[PDB]
């Protein structure tokens, strides 16, 4: 409980957004949704991985992979885990997939994702 918290995961979400932006424009350019290396690749540098990204700005949008203010770089799992890619942050414990995570499903993004 407190204020930090609260500035800290807002920094996550900014990232999380940035980090689904990259998905997005993957997918803009390649027709679908990047892999687990190639997501968070996609906000840095053209993945290698096939297809080759293209129309990707020079340097990326961050010129490193956007890590969790403690230190910990974030992850993508394709397929997801409630959608087609989920992205989840790894908090100051740096576990992935835990209860932490900070994930587009835990902000609220995750939506218009429904068959029902
Ligand atoms: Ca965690």
């Amino acid at each position: 409980m407190g204020n930090k918290e609260k500035a800290d995961r807002q920094k996550v979400v900014s990232d999380l957004v940035a980090l689904e932006g990259a998905l997005d424009m993957y997918k803009l350019d390649n027709s679908r949704y990047p892999t687990t290396e190639q997501g968070l690749q996609a906000l840095v540098s053209a993945p290698s991985a096939e297809p080759h990204a293209r129309n990707y700005p020079e340097g990326g949008y961050i010129r490193r992979l956007p890590q969790d203010p403690w230190g910990s770089d974030y992850q993508l799992l394709s397929p997801g885990q409630h959608g087609q890619v989920d992205i989840f942050s790894l908090g100051p414990d740096g576990v992935p997939e835990s209860n932490d995570d900070i994930g587009n499903w835990t902000i609220g993004f995750h939506h218009h994702h429904h068959h029902k």
